[PDB]
């Protein structure tokens, strides 16, 4: 037989108490990733309706474009189905595409299903929740190679985890106005999506707007929760992405997505990626908070994530990921010290934001880079072509160039922008909470900024943004603040002493093209073309 | 009822697996540190043999000298012993000094014994290592207060965790001759103790000195080895110790302490101590690598311990320290950040010792602070007057100085002295090791050099060096290699940013006065007074 994943990651995370081996006749819910066709071609088409030189720009695919284009052949949806028939698996569902497939099955209708698999069961977190997995290796039997890339829910772990900013401290240092705001009768939409064991409330969000949204026109609440279950207790990261969404993108409506899937023996960034093909009308910009580091990753897990990106980009969905927490990171292989890029950051279909910090201790007149701003290259995914001016320049021109020991030049480099990452108010549990930092808090106030700006463009003739970068990049990052001064952090030793890539002129791998100047971003991506 | 030590760091460390309650029938061994009288005399003594403008400088007291002086009164004897007969204590052990009592006594019995104790039992580190110890504070009856420092074995835990440097390389740089070594017909000796699950095995000392021994006379084993009782596997460390204090201070009758107590429920630190005070006879330089955050020790464990230190000052002990691998360190108390001293490092009747790394890659011309070398100032041990002008001038001169803060200025300023600690080779397992970093290593090569002017003093009829401190600073470090360039570790934070203290032109809290030039310090500390 096979293995498709045998360069996955298997280990126990921190934070994870093992209970034993799982009870034979104990479920278990696996989600199938079915072998999709036409890639290279849908690889074309988002370069075509994504580069604004090019006279399909903003011609986007409907859902059922990308159905019709992607989905398996006859023989896959036959051969996964009866083969999954029998071992059993119970009342599935598809989606639109067609190339997923979730089922019910015992664990060892599963195991003999998926040789090699063992299925014990944990509970993880500060809250508590539930998984299935296998810390050894599985193989598909040799037939169904060509027809599954992988199997979902077998060792991949949902996640674990100056001045003072407000509203108004973002809305005035981004040259936002009283008026910048969402004339909320159009179909402009945005979404947050989250993936903790945590709970956005409603009342935590109209808590907060009391106290800092005199200043702006603002939606009373979320327009549509995906994802919920019961009653809970909030957490600081749900409570962030939400409010600060609705406060960079003022009067606009608003969906949340809470952690799909999880509460059961699921991924939940795959049940969400699946989530985004099985509702045709979706959103225009999506803000997400998520990231593994890069090698913990299978590269048929790695590489057909980053084909669901594309095929968000093909929808005109514009993607925003928080580029880390960590700055360049730090991973010691064989004997060495190496800095450790992170994904979906690392994905070239995203716009990756960085972190970024006041200068002096007490105004707001400038940014320089937050410490922890995550940054770097893939060591798998190449420099696409759409970056390749700004990142060689910058290789050749940065006097504080980390020893390229630690990193490879010829991988997508990353962030693509940056916002302010550091001391955010937030409610949660009806409390305020001072000093809340982290690349999560900037990844939805950029967000927010870009959809207002799908407003102007909508409310005009004019189709929405997309896949943005390679219009960003095209654009030599023009509307921006530059980000001049700082480096982020690595590891603490002798060779690279806690210090990774350095900010400077043009665009870097610490705050990409910068920050987001309303006023000269609206005019730069509002220009015909 | 009494709580001797209610600010007890009581937490699980990691690395450490718990099991369940400990069964009540369940022996036990608990060492008490029964009430000393004469503190601050032993106090005055010190001074008065260890301060070189002292007449009675070098004039030493005897271990039953000692003992007369610090014994418990009568009354804590007898009280200590109804007490302990009463509660079922079987069969004790004391020591000379007749201020430690060791018992076995039932789980149940030392529950009733010392009200609030829960034991629970624990299994260790890379080694299986079991203790038994009590996540609650105990107390005492309030009858022995005044007889009762505490009792050991309750709630602290055993420890857990560019060419090559060769002894060649050591000798080189520190301007050791191939004749300055032992001429081992004297008394002189010299020790190192080691704490961990580790055992050192002859052989491999054996294929040491085979391999790097080959231009300097050595002793072919060590004399005696106190605290083993079978076979094992050698660790790195216990390799480390044994091999350069051989190599330093060469051809030098050598003990080792090996972790005593440990393969019990005892501290093996506090056993250690106490062995110190059951025998007359010892060697005069001692080297030790054990150490505990400051903070999180109790205030009558650590005046008790920094007592017997000064017992060991008096009788002429030279005791040696490693001044920890984690530069000054990094604690969240509160909302904040802070330096985070470490002890018996701190303690002011000890010789501590930083590290050193080489500059350039193939040369010995030159040192560098060791990035690691921990160092800092007490947040218990006021600045002893010994070193007033020294760190004064540091405080007063140094332009780094970090975020007042950080640190307390009014304390026990260390580490004192300073040796290579970065790239050492070790033979463990009969396999050699290459890249043994650490102050660990830099305390035997400090203390091995010093035994060796032991031995020019004995000879020639003067006294052992004893505490050096004292007449070290008067001397103004004269005779060691004054390290200027570079600064150890910290926390990664926006402040600091994983920089602590930095080396300076004298004295400084990251080398403390440097490095032994043997030539030199030979004729600083073998002259007059
Ligand atoms: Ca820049
Ligand atoms: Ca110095
Ligand atoms: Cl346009
Ligand atoms: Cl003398
Ligand atoms: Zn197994
Ligand atoms: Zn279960
Ligand atoms: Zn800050
Ligand atoms: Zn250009
Ligand atoms: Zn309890
Ligand atoms: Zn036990
Ligand atoms: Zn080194
Ligand atoms: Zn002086």
């Amino acid at each position: 037989s096979y293995s498709p994943e045998p360069d996955q990651r298997r280990t126990l995370p921190p934070g994870w108490v093992s209970l034993g081996r799982a009870d034979p006749e104990e479920e278990l819910s696996l989600t199938f990733a079915l072998r999709q066709q036409n890639v290279e071609r849908l690889s074309e088409l988002v370069q075509a309706v994504s580069d604004p030189s090019s006279p399909q720009y903003g011609k986007y695919l409907t859902l059922e474009n990308v159905a019709d284009l992607v989905r398996p052949s006859p023989l896959t949806l036959h051969t996964v189905q009866k083969w999954l028939l029998a071992a059993g698996a119970q009342k599935c569902h598809s989606v639109i595409t067609q190339d997923f497939l979730t089922c019910w099955l015992s664990i060892r209708q599963a195991e003999l299903l998926l040789p090699g698999a063992e299925f014990h069961h944990y509970v993880g977190g500060p809250t508590e929740t539930h998984v299935v997995r296998s810390p050894h290796p599985y193989q598909l039997p040799q037939a169904l190679a060509p027809h599954v890339d992988f199997v979902g829910g077998l060792h991949r772990f949902p996640p674990t985890s100056h001045l003072g900013v407000t509203p108004s401290v973002i809305r005035k240092r981004y040259n936002l106005t009283s008026q910048d705001v969402g004339s909320g009768t159009s179909n402009n939409s945005q979404a947050c999506a989250q993936f903790l064991e945590q709970y956005f409330h409603d009342s935590d969000l109209a808590q907060f707007m009391r106290l800092f949204g005199g200043n702006f026109a603002h939606q009373a609440s979320v327009a549509r929760v995906v994802g919920q279950q019961g009653r809970g207790r909030a957490g600081i990261e749900a409570s962030l992405d939400v409010q600060y969404l609705m406060s960079a993108g003022a009067n606009i409506s608003t969906w949340v997505y809470s952690s799909p899937g999880r509460h059961e023996g699921q991924e939940p960034f795959l049940q969400w990626l699946m989530l985004l093909s099985n509702e045709s009308a979706l959103p225009h910009v999506h803000t997400v908070s998520y990231g593994d580091d890069e090698d913990s990753l299978s590269s048929a897990y790695i590489q057909r994530v980053n084909t669901e990106l594309m095929k968000a980009a093909a929808r005109g969905l514009t993607l925003l990921f928080a580029s880390g927490d960590s700055g360049a990171g730090c991973w010691s292989v064989s004997g060495r010290h190496q800095f450790r890029p992170t994904f979906p950051a690392s994905s070239p279909y995203v716009t990756t934001v960085g972190g970024t910090s006041f200068q002096e201790p007490f105004l707001i007149t400038n940014e320089i880079v937050d410490y922890i701003s995550g940054g770097g290259f893939s060591n798998v995914f190449p420099r696409p072509s759409y970056q390749e001016e700004a990142v060689t320049k910058f290789l050749s021109s940065s006097p504080h160039l980390p020893p390229s020991s630690y990193f490879n030049a010829s991988g997508r480099a990353y962030p693509d922008v940056a916002a302010l990452s550091d001391g955010y108010w937030v409610v949660s549990n009806r409390v305020p909470i001072p000093w809340v930092s982290g690349t999560s808090a900037s990844t939805p106030v950029f967000g927010g900024i870009l959809s207002l700006i799908n407003e102007h463009r909508i409310l005009s003739g004019r189709p929405p943004l997309g896949f943005l970068n390679p219009r960003l990049y095209q654009q030599h990052g023009a509307g921006l603040f530059d980000v001049t001064r700082g480096c982020h952090e690595s590891c603490l030793d002798e060779e690279v002493e806690g210090q990774g890539f350095c900010s400077g002129p043009g665009w870097d791998p610490v705050t990409g093209w910068g920050t987001p100047n309303f006023p000269a971003l609206l005019k730069t991506l509002l220009n015909p073309r």
